């Protein structure tokens, strides 16, 4: 993802903070799982 806040490419959530971002992906965890990197 690009800098200047982060957005989830699944539910379109907003979070500049990595604390919210990292945890937010955990609540998804559906299919793909890294895919390649
Ligand atoms: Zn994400």
């Amino acid at each position: 993802w690009p800098p200047r806040s982060y957005t989830c490419s699944f539910c379109k959530r907003e979070f500049r903070s990595a604390q919210a971002l990292g945890g937010h992906m955990n609540v998804h965890r559906r299919d793909r799982a890294r895919l390649r990197l």
